[PDB]
């Protein structure tokens, strides 16, 4: 064989655009055609996935073009394989982007369309669960039309390709999620090494983490509530996963962004955790941010008309839940009278997320998330 796969996963430049997509797609399929060369690219979100594949020669030469290029940053490698054979034969390069930024970009082949609005807001799927997700779909569709050009191909059947990663990996996600609601019932910060080797194994990114956070909390909510911990270990829990957090994601803010977003928590609450995972699925995904832990609301009113930052996300407190959704409320409304600033977007998360967006409306904030790793998506529809 002799051949290699390489494959990464990169931030677009906030200002990229379909000029940008295409001279890429054209220089890449010239210069892949001349030194025999395949693969697909990916852009969704602001976010790329390349996959590349020949001699293992030509993918270095090659990547250590791209790596220095400056219409993308953060090239994180995420595989370097040795393949039996091809899996984008016929590809020099083949662009592909999801169905929502075949909208946003005007576009109506040959750009394969992945239809990502079925599993997109499912928590259930991991981060890499969507990349093998992709490669697959991807790889597919290229042997589809090597056969048949002229016949079509649905977008949403990408949603089955998702879906079936997604429950290929459940049972050990389970046996973790299990493994380490243990170690934060028991004592984390004696096992805090466990804890983070876990975590590290199981959350390759930030949503990941928060995932299994979210997992975790109602685990142990149950536990609290039932009188099997204390509050005390409730709190040795969240600090030790505070520290396994922060050793293991620590993203700087992106130069070239494509926003800026407050990440606050309610004063009293101390959404710590809540709000660093939110900070960094943020930053995974281009966002300038900030965290805030205000003691009043007039302090986030003048922090916010000196950013002149338009959007804040209120991070929740899901371990203390007794009295987070009037509180919430109560702040944002108060928030909303002190402030004269008609370009203010206010994302909730929690249980005042679980409201119908009816309620969402009378409450004065602009949308919610039910779920951490939602956060991204949740935040994109606004802007
Ligand atoms: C996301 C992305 C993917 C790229 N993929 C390839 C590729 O597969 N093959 C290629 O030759 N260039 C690719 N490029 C372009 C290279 O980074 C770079 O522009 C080129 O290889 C060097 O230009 P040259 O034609 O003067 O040698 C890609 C660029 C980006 C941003």
């Amino acid at each position: 064989s002799d051949l290699v796969s390489c494959c990464y996963r990169s931030l677009a430049a906030p200002d990229l655009t379909l000029r940008d997509l295409l001279d890429i797609v054209e220089t890449s399929q010239a210069h892949n055609a001349r030194a025999q060369l395949t693969g697909a690219l990916f852009y969704s979100q602001g976010v790329f996935f390349q996959w590349l594949e020949g001699r293992p020669a030509a993918v270095a030469e090659v990547m250590t073009h791209i790596q220095r290029d400056r219409r993308h940053s953060n090239v994180e490698i995420l595989a370097e394989e040795p393949i039996a054979k091809r899996r984008f034969a016929g590809w020099h390069m083949q662009l592909s982007c999801s169905e929502a930024d075949m909208r946003s970009l005007g576009l109506s082949r040959q750009i394969v369309t992945v239809g990502r609005s079925l599993v997109a807001d499912n928590t259930n799927i991991f981060s890499f669960d969507r990349i093998a997700a992709v490669r697959r779909f991807l790889s597919d569709v290229c042997a589809a039309r090597t056969l048949a050009p002229d016949t079509p191909v649905e977008a949403d059947t990408f949603a089955l390709y998702a879906l079936t990663e997604a429950q290929a990996g459940r049972s050990g996600r389970a046996k973790a999620v299990a493994r380490l609601s243990d170690l934060l019932s028991t004592d984390p910060l004696g096992r805090l090494t466990e804890v983070e080797e876990l975590l590290r194994a199981h959350a390759p990114t930030a949503a990941d983490f928060a995932r299994l956070f979210e997992a975790c909390a109602e685990r142990l909510t149950r536990a609290l509530a039932e009188d099997r911990i204390s509050r005390m270990q409730v709190t040795l829990a969240y600090s030790a996963l505070q520290m396994a957090l922060r050793r293991i994601h620590h993203l700087p803010d992106p130069q070239k962004s494509v926003g800026a977003v407050l990440v606050a928590g309610v004063p009293g609450h101390k959404p710590i955790l809540e709000a660093a995972l939110a900070a960094e699925m943020l930053r995974a995904v281009g966002w300038s941010t900030s965290v805030v832990h205000p003691e009043s609301v007039a302090a986030l009113a003048a922090r916010l008309k000196t950013s002149r930052t338009s959007t804040l996300v209120v991070a929740p407190s899901l371990l203390e839940g007794t009295e987070q959704e009037a509180d919430t409320l109560r702040f944002v409304s108060a928030l909303r009278a002190r402030t004269d600033l008609p370009g203010l977007s206010i994302l909730v998360g929690g249980r005042l997320a679980q409201l119908p967006p009816s309620k969402l409306k009378d409450s004065g904030a602009d949308a919610g998330f039910a779920h951490l790793a939602l956060l991204p998506a949740a935040l994109a529809r606004v802007a």
